[PDB]
């Protein structure tokens, strides 16, 4: 089995998008990954202090990359990271067997673990959710697993009873969580895993949960590191120092920079177009370069992209200040 | 260009499940299709008078079959039908380019058309829905298309403006529709396509739309033909003869047989476990043989299977009556 | 018991709004009903061929009228009708005992029956729905009842099992229903009542149901009669004559006139401001005069009002065409 | 204007149910309040150390009491409290003018403030919410106001822009909130009111917000005090002493006692029958005596009541321990 345990998931779990070439929004484009930018981006996350790197969740366009793009992208990221920090390759398909087959191959390319959502053509209940992760874990026992708890994408919030059983699977070392967006669930799920799984809130509410549960909530995830990771690594140091006033001030800065991300403040509307909106944010922040999104997620109200671009520009100023 | 048009879609559009072997619920099973049963079932549909055959929608486990299994199953169905009726192969993936790649291959294997859902990791608005089907049609112009309008599966009902644009695509010959389960929408969508696309209601409300719109609503779709097609082909013959009193009596018989399908009449709840519940119905009806469902959709409340099996046994009595 | 039965509910069931004085939108206005307009409107409905008159449903502002305003309005309407057609007074409160007490008084003022929603602070389940209507029926056995099946307003669609039990209550003579807006349910409910309750669809889909069930669906409700009742009474006459082609053409004209009612075709958005939008339609149609809406439903996007105004103008043209 | 300000809302804001007589579930019962029990309950809350008392929210059956019942119950509570703590009378009707009329009378009967939901027949947008409360404030300026933010009851969560406007109304001194049940909303609303309104979380998550925002979140509301207030006033003393480990332990004890309230852990299922389930909890805890619920909220599954009863028994053990 894997050597990675919950103890290895600390600090900033950075999630990067997949850089794209200018024709990436055309169905006739066979290979749309900018591998040069993928390598420089992954290296910049390491040099920027990111503690764990993950690829190809929702905004990384796990849904819309071909298999050849995904494996080549992951291979490039793994090679650029060069063993400096753990790398979890995002592997999510419509069924258990395809996910196992992808995950086996991604492990063979040097990924240290798998960042795994679940099939969503139909929703899975807690019984089916647990069965799915147990199946993946037993089939690829060498890979650590980060559970992808995205209620909107996968048609349901993972139940606290499911978290109890998932914490008995040794391969499950962390879960990407919604934090306060799921409300009371984070705290219930936290008790359920009983320190056996690192529950990752967003960096915008890491401080709240870390102050309340400092020995357990020692890590966050951030989908913003590709806009500049210095605000999030600075938050990690402030939390370690238990500098709560500064943690609160910085959390307000982070939330203020992302204020325009959700159209009219509506979260559910943002999720309908999250791939497109995040793509505009990554372009505008200027920390990395990337083209358009892949088919079919190329349509979006223009005002939503404006919100994303303003969030990117505001985060760029935070990156400049804290670099 | 495909030679099929809307005029070719008349009568019973039967949708079959994918027969499974006894170990089909195990993640280690490399190939889980019962090809012998697939061929006999496809032949029984033709001999039973089904007018158009489709495979691998939701209950056909499009989500959970491997690519190898889907090709083999469709090739076996195509061979067994032997050109007697048009065969539409269900091809739905997480993105446009994989769907195109699969659709090309399935056409190479002899399918006459594709039964196409749409990517659902994120929802698609009407613009993204139109662009998706336009991309598919332009890339595979030799395949006719049946649009799969499943709001629960694909996270949204197809809008009337999208149906207007879809009816301008020559390859789009039909749409699998919810009928009265989207009460006002079927009529709005029917006007939008203005005779260019066959809008398929369920067999349980075909009579209602046929009597009101005799020149346009000349076909239905049925997910129950693998329990015995005789009640559905009989309904088609009653409708063609405009035997409205008999149509109402038969429609009542179909509804009463399927009454227990939805747990507590709760439709949305049946959507959560439709693969599992329908599988139990196909087993109980006796017309075909099949094993369990494929991972990950193996978990279901026991009493939900009770409703499926009683629906299968009820349907079996109708098949014996009308055969 | 009431001498009114299901047999008496045939033709056009017209629902009128509550005419208001110019200062009706002010919380300091103690009495905001234009009683002169109420009398002339009620008389115009009778002379225009309306078969049954109902008051104070949702757009009649049952929620926002004071108890003194409701008594005076109903008494004025009852006196104006002067026994020419049955009058159903809208009585809906937050609980069973207030509704009973209001209903007894409205019967004393001469109403032939009560048009009754249900308490909605908490939703009622089917047992609670039946218990509520049974309590009302038992407390005022002299009054016929029209069930108000408004899923949005009362937090739930009335279940088919509830309809089965309600059809055993002799006072329950009709139900104001959704028609194709909950298509499958209308047919389920219709079988459930087995002719003992008149299920009223909207005038915009009455033709469809009346052709399929000529013995059962012999009446509709219309919230548009206060814009001019001639198009709807003409539809009644066409249905009686089985002039299906003309029925379809007239249905298309009614839908065309009401097209702009729903903001960007979004029905759910219309429900958010239905009182305000309907008020604009009544003003613009010119068949009656009324002031603004009562507190608290005075806030509404201006563009939404413009859609209601255009629908009122479009309807006034139909009224002119068919008067 | 009222002399109560946000500064006076500190500690435990106790909400009591309305004690009922054995025949309270019959629609023929003219008056169903146990006024003797209400007086002793109110006095027990003062003696138990509750800092602010409120009546007739949802579980207090604000919907189903008659106006005469509400007047007499509030008058009894006010007299028994005898000015020792502030009393907020729950007054929520279907419209602005009835609520204003009720609120003025409840002020004449000695209530210090009004605990006010909002009309819900139609949902109110943020503009409508603000106009309603402003109307109430301007019409009865002698009464302080507690805003009742119950999304399920009133068809929507109060928006952050509405809270900003509400915080400029002097009469608005507190808002009964959902705490972690509306995750990030609590903190957004907290920033919006900027110390001018006391945002009341639940007893079960007060510790978390109080530790993070000790200057602002100095009070909670509790619907459990009529089972015994000693656990809640102890939590208040623990928070004031910043005994965080004890606060966490006590919070876990409160959640443990209440876990059987929700059938199968399903929150939404509890809300459908909250009046009935809470009533069973109040009876079982034995701190107060009460009969059944009022029409129409008398129908409920027996197993749901059993879950409330064990919650009541479990709370009674906490009450004895901390008393």
């Amino acid at each position: 089995d894997t050597k990675l345990t919950v103890d290895d998931i600390t600090g900033v779990v950075g999630i990067i998008p997949t850089p794209s070439i200018p024709t990436a929004d055309q169905p006739g484009t066979a290979f749309s990954v900018d591998l040069d930018e993928a390598a420089t981006l992954a290296d910049a996350m390491v040099r920027g202090g990111v503690d764990v790197l993950m690829t190809t969740g929702t905004f990384g366009e796990c849904a819309s990359l071909t298999w050849d793009e995904l494996q080549s992208f992951v291979a490039t990221v793994v090679d650029a990271v060069a063993g400096r920090i753990p790398v979890f390759a995002g592997a999510t398909t419509l069924n258990t067997r395809d996910t196992i087959a992808r995950g086996r191959r991604l492990g063979e390319l040097g990924a240290d673990g798998l960042f795994v959502g679940r099939p969503m053509w139909l929703p899975l209940d807690d019984a089916g959710i647990v069965r799915f992760y147990r199946d993946v874990a037993e089939a690829v026992p060498n890979m650590a697993l980060v559970v992808y708890d995205n209620p909107g994408a996968f048609k349901g919030k993972i139940g606290t009873p499911a978290y109890e059983a998932l914490s008995q699977i040794p391969q499950v070392v962390a879960a990407k969580h919604l934090g306060l967006l799921s409300g009371s669930a984070f705290l219930s799920d936290l008790r359920a895993v009983s320190g056996r799984v690192r529950l990752l809130p967003l960096e915008t509410d890491w401080y709240y949960f870390a102050r309340l549960f400092p020995e357990e909530v020692t890590a966050c995830w951030s989908g913003n590191v590709a806009c500049g990771p210095a605000p999030v690594t600075h938050l990690r140091d402030l939390i370690r120092a238990r500098r709560w006033d500064d943690c609160q001030a910085l959390t307000d800065e982070l939330e203020g920079a992302l204020e325009t991300l959700y159209p009219g403040g509506n979260f559910a509307e943002f999720l309908k177009y999250s791939i497109q909106i995040d793509n505009a944010q990554f372009q505008a922040a200027g920390f990395m370069r990337t083209g358009p999104t892949r088919p079919p997620y190329t349509e979006v109200p223009e005002s939503y992209l404006a919100g994303g671009r303003e969030a990117g520009k505001n985060w760029a100023a935070l990156q400049q200040r804290y670099a």
